[PDB]
């Protein structure tokens, strides 16, 4: 099984204006004369770590990863003003002039997958080619599933806790819940919620318990990861429709990529992957037996590594 290629730091960073309240965090890694790539970290509000750069041959791929509005290392942190879907693809933009690459290779997972497709959606031109991983097209189905029935019955010993602080009546719309506390004008009020939520999902993107979920619980992170995730959710994406990117496929049908999804994810279903793909008949769907949802699960990290390495020779 192909795992990922050794450490190594990023050979040029620092941050970027936006010009209406934003710095963003930026890396360059790899080869400063290599393929043109961009990583999309998930979430939202995930942020990057030194991982992903290792996620593409250090020799063939010039990859520029970022930190998305309000998480990470872009200030202001954990900052929901100005931090819509749309200015993340305007960013994106930003970066790519910046950098200046004309067309690059498009990685993401998750929420990555999601902002991938609709940048690529937005500006087909400027993508090569696509890894996407664990679909999500943030439909209404695909949210109710993780925070209101679904993967609960999976893991209901964990549900109980992210249920605990709701009265009966709050229990009926968890998001909608959660974003009451989150914005909260007591922080203490916000990082208890901002717990509970991060902690929920970071113990159930494995398909076997790992004791690294634990690193959801830090108090930075998980203020930041649920303020911008439970903003984005409550706002379906800042999508005109419920499926708007399963509709505009059309628009990037000819752009190669491939889908890595793993059986038993539970953030994101199958399903996503499999809808996407019968839109999508050009697209190389990989449905990963015994893996759940993260990128680093041993079946899916061997079959992004095989994708990256194909797309750069
Ligand atoms: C509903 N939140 C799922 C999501 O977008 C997500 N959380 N962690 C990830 C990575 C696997 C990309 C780290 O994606």
């Amino acid at each position: 099984l192909r795992g990922l290629y050794p450490p190594l730091a990023a050979y040029d960073s620092g941050w970027l204006d936006t010009g209406d309240g934003h710095r963003i965090y930026w890396e360059l890694s790899g080869n400063p004369n290599g393929k043109p790539a961009v990583f999309i970290h998930g979430g939202p509000g995930g942020g990057i770590s030194p991982h992903h750069r290792q996620l593409f041959d250090p020799e063939r791929y010039k990859v520029l990863l970022f930190d998305q509005r309000g998480c990470g290392r872009s200030r202001p942190h954990a900052s929901l003003d100005n931090n819509t879907t749309w200015h993340l693809v305007a960013d994106i933009e930003r970066l790519r002039e910046m950098a200046g690459v004309e067309q690059w290779l498009v990685f993401g997972g998750s929420w990555g997958s999601t902002l991938a497709l609709a940048y690529a959606q937005t500006h087909p031109e400027r993508v090569s080619e696509m890894v996407l991983r664990g679909i999500f097209t943030l439909r209404k189905q695909r949210l109710h599933w993780y925070y209101q029935d679904g993967a609960s019955r999976f893991f209901p010993e964990k549900w109980e806790r992210v249920l605990s602080i709701l009265s009966d009546d709050e229990r009926k719309d968890v998001i909608a819940a959660y974003r009451q506390r989150l914005t909260s004008a007591d922080p203490q009020v916000q990082l208890e919620a901002a717990k509970l939520w991060s902690v929920w999902e970071g113990e159930t993107v494995t398909l076997l318990p790992s004791r690294e979920s634990a690193s959801f619980g830090e108090d930075d992170f998980a203020l930041a990861f649920a303020r911008i995730e439970n903003h984005y959710f409550t706002h379906l994406g800042f999508l005109e429709s419920d499926d708007q990117l399963l509709r505009n496929v059309p628009l990037i049908r000819h752009i190669p990529a491939v889908i890595v999804h793993g059986r038993y994810d539970m953030a994101c279903q199958v399903q996503n992957a499999w809808d996407l793909a019968k839109a999508w008949p050009e697209a190389e769907l990989h449905i990963v037996e015994g893996a759940g949802h993260s990128y680093d699960e041993p079946g899916i990290l061997h079959q992004l590594m095989i994708a990256t390495d194909r797309f750069a020779g």
